[PDB]
């Protein structure tokens, strides 16, 4: 059982390090780390600074087609556009593949539902002209509220968020599974399963917990929806635990 979805899990993952004090040392190893010797994960996940090091690293070890995903609006959320869609156009500059911006979700929490649509899509209007993917974070361990986590799930959806991300791994709680189904039934009630991808982030740690996240999917959309465009993993130490299930 765990040896199938870690297997998955693993080419699913955006391999992440957001430090206050990363260096081109711990973004190389990062970068290293993704090919492994049962498959690439779908990405590394880093600040925009380490975009230019990351992709030639990416090139020099043979694996040009790990993705590049960085943060924006992050991890805050604010609610400033202006600030929201500088960060994302500064993140297209530095030569991101994705982007992942967070939610306004305290404005969302404060009654203000607007500002996230327009946050979202003044976003996405940047990044789909470069052939940029936008995630969009909404914080579900601060919203907390399922009501809340819907409903920022469909406001970024309606402004065309490419996938929607429960989490910055900043706060004290991220992913959990309950928050997975929640976002995804709005996935499928939206009708949008075939457009909007789905990424639990932060606090999934073991091939066990990746197991769970994946079943959750395969339930909701059937075994052959997860791949690189519809499902990934915000996860670090995952990795070595489903090499290790896998015998690595």
């Amino acid at each position: 059982d765990l040896k199938a979805s870690s297997l998955r899990a693993l080419k699913l993952m955006d391999l992440t390090t957001l430090n206050d004090d990363d260096t081109d040392e711990k973004v190389i190893a990062l970068c290293h780390q993704a090919k492994t010797p049962v498959g690439n994960t779908a990405a590394i996940c880093i600040y925009p600074r380490f975009i230019p090091i990351a992709r030639e690293t990416l090139k020099e070890q043979g694996t040009p087609e790990i993705r590049i995903a960085t943060v924006t609006n992050f991890p805050h959320g604010n609610d400033d556009i202006d600030i929201a869609l500088a960060e994302t156009r500064a993140a297209i500059a530095w030569g991101a593949d994705e982007v992942d911006v967070v939610f306004p979700y305290r404005a969302l929490m404060a009654g203000n539902e607007q500002v996230g649509f327009d946050l979202v899509k003044a976003c996405k209007e940047a990044c789909a002209a470069a052939n940029v993917l936008l995630k969009v974070i909404i914080e579900t361990g601060e919203l907390k509220d399922e009501a809340l986590i819907r409903k920022a799930s469909e406001i970024s959806i309606k402004a065309g968020a490419d996938f929607i991300k429960t989490s910055t791994g900043k706060v004290a709680v991220n992913a959990t599974p309950e928050s997975a189904r929640i976002m995804m039934e709005v996935i499928r009630d939206m009708g949008v399963e075939k457009t909007v991808g789905f990424k639990p982030a932060g606090g999934v740690r073991t091939a066990e917990d990746a197991q769970k996240y994946l079943a959750i999917a395969d339930e909701l959309f059937g075994a052959d929806w997860a791949d690189a465009r519809h499902y990934r993993f915000g996860a670090s130490s995952l990795l070595a635990s489903l090499l290790k299930a896998l015998g690595h």
